[PDB]
């Protein structure tokens, strides 16, 4: 009788949404997220105040609704919205991740998406106070597209870039809902800057750490991950930090590699044997069962090829502490082309064998409900990631990434 | 331990007022509104649902937050704001009811002198939430009880003047929300006094023309006609009228006055209409105000309004409510409580519903009107329950009401 997502139906009754775009983003992610909330074992007091704070702060920047067949700046959170929902499994934790956008983006009145993620900070540290954006102002020249930059795209690129067709995405926020308060990331993609200049992703990620990193406490562990990357061939990278006061920000750098096999994740998980710690060398065993249990899907090199059948690569990001000797990895595995009742029988396994019954007991249930009536077998592409990461003192730490049904 | 008022602190978090005073008059009702939602045994949903409303409905509609000496358009909702709460005790419980009058900064910048507009940009807002409003009345009875273009050509250079500037309380309309536990009813008051300063007409007379121009069959007119003669007989011509924005076969009618005789034999002159309400009911609710006003207190105060107000004295009001079927109407005493100490209205309270049968209402009113009013010495306070509202039946008991006035 009472639904799990009864404070969306509470909210939907009080909230009165200024445009049809706005209204259509509350009907599409609230239900999911509420019951995201309720399962996180959020407080009910918690779960109104995130519902709300998503309808005030982030619907009003996620553009206009792309119905099928709309003309407007595209974006691929969630498969393709400007939004995206995952749950960290530890209780759990929600985050939303978005590309802030205006509909001017869709109208050629703002070719790069410039000016929606200043407009959008500008309210949220109104509601969240903690929240710092000194490091947006410093980075952003290093990792995006700047006026000297665009005055170095050629004719062939600038007509190319003057459309709706291609993916311009340059920044994401990710508000992460934690029980203590909102900590907010943004995560940079230089690919647009790079297509000018000539650099690639990789170093300006370096760079951009470097012009950031006053006394250079982050230098030996840039080194490290550089010299990876170097060895192993990867340059496209891309950045996250903390919105917080620079002292106390963690930067992550982030890689996707299109070949997916469990020897090229091994090769990026240890750093190509660079990561020497206890508790990388258990992560590892723990990553190679996860592997094999869900039979991570090897999919083409070509990125045209690859989208095909729908298929991901494998990503990785570095967590950089000035105090550590050395960088902490997570890894994403792929998960579109698996059935979800596989990802959940593997999970709800996982968790039995990692002291977490009250996480295995409810797995299934709660997926079901966020993708209430369709079938799970038959299902491929609704839980789109995995991520994992693992430390000792707290065990293993698994994140899901969500993508849109349809 | 976690604040009564919750509610209110977590969705200051979330929600970001467009300008000063949304965020002003959210500031200044919501924790109030919070803690008598927790106190009337509404579930949680509901408490978010009801500051929620208030947030996106009711403040864009308060108007410039009228801070000491701030020029703008005036109203007495809560003594001096746009906005009051009213709180219901019953033996099945309590409810609370959020009046305002819809008003814009233009009626206090010279753009809408008679505040017509505001009421009808509320209503378009208030119907796309609450699909159950109906304003089908708002549009009969407006040309009946406001005043109209014909009526404003009939205004003198005197009447012009006076009411031109913000000194003048122009008040017409008021909506009430009725926080029900099944769902929102909104009620819509009409106050023809600026239509008769126009006309010449008593404000009786322009309430029960407005009744019958409504009620298309004359299903209400013997009761209307009983009224009207206990007006004419006891003299009293200041009247105003309230209904139920609903389907207009389904409303409710309330005829209010208002005398500024503030004595027990004038106020059961009034509950009886005059010896014409003979049922048992009005007999048995009779006994009890009697014993009310004098375990109260009751204060009478000068018959000059201005004189009146000098003390910060208020009239008694009565309503009478009509029903199609009843032969009789059904009255409601408002006494006023201004001048008297809370800690004397909240023991009178305590004491009348331990005898009443209300034991639940018994042994929180004092602690629940003490957090509304945290810090704020109650037995020095006169000012804060402003009325109490009486009704009985036979079936549901006595029915009280308190309506708050806000501190300072
Ligand atoms: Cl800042
Ligand atoms: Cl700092
Ligand atoms: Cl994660
Ligand atoms: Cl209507
Ligand atoms: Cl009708
Ligand atoms: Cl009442
Ligand atoms: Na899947
Ligand atoms: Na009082």
């Amino acid at each position: 009788p009472i639904p799990k997502d009864i404070a969306y139906h509470t909210l939907t009754k009080a909230l009165l949404f200024p445009d049809i775009d706005q209204y259509q983003h509350w009907h599409h992610v609230a239900p999911m997220l509420a019951k995201m909330l309720v399962d996180g074992k959020y407080s009910i007091h918690q779960q109104y105040e995130y519902l709300c704070l998503f309808a005030q702060l982030v619907a009003p920047v996620l553009g206009p609704y792309p119905s099928p067949g709309r003309d407007v700046y595209r974006c691929t959170l969630g498969g393709n919205m400007t939004v995206e929902l995952s749950q960290n499994f530890q209780g759990s934790t929600t985050r939303i991740a978005f590309e802030p956008v205006r509909y001017q983006a869709s109208v050629g009145h703002d070719r790069f998406n410039r000016t929606s993620v200043n407009a959008f900070f500008s309210q949220l540290q109104l509601l969240v106070k903690s929240v710092n954006i000194e490091l947006h102002h410093l980075l952003s020249e290093h990792l995006t597209l700047t006026a000297k930059d665009e005055r170095n795209l050629n004719e062939e690129q600038l007509t190319k870039y003057l459309t709706n067709f291609q993916v311009k995405t340059q920044y994401v926020v990710a508000l992460d809902l934690r029980k203590t308060g909102i900590v907010a990331k943004e995560y940079f993609f230089p690919g647009i800057k790079c297509a000018a200049t000539g650099q690639t992703g990789s170093n300006a990620c370096f760079g951009a750490i470097r012009a950031v990193d006053k006394d250079g406490h982050l230098d030996s562990l840039c080194q490290l991950i550089e010299a990876h990357f170097q060895q192993s061939k990867i340059d496209d990278a891309f950045l996250c930090c903390d919105l917080v006061d620079p002292a106390h920000t963690r930067f992550k750098v982030y890689i996707a590699d299109p070949l997916v096999t469990l020897a090229r994740a091994e090769e990026h998980w240890t750093l190509g044997g660079r990561l020497t710690d206890e508790d990388a060398a258990v992560g590892l065993e723990i990553i190679r069962g996860l592997w094999s249990e869900l039979g991570i899907i090897q999919g083409p090199l070509e990125p045209s090829a690859m989208m095909e059948k729908g298929l991901l690569p494998i990503m990785l990001n570095y967590e950089m502490k000035a105090g550590q000797r050395l960088p902490k990895p997570k890894l994403y595995m792929p998960l579109t082309g698996i059935p979800e009742t596989k990802i959940a029988r593997i999970m709800t396994a996982f968790f039995q064998r990692h002291d977490m019954p009250e996480q295995a007991e409810v797995f299934m249930e709660n997926l079901q409900a966020y993708y209430e009536g369709k079938n799970l077998e038959e299902a491929t592409r609704y839980q789109a990631w995995l991520s994992f990461a693992y430390t000792k003192e707290k065990g293993p730490y698994l994140s899901i990434y969500y993508f849109w049904p349809e």
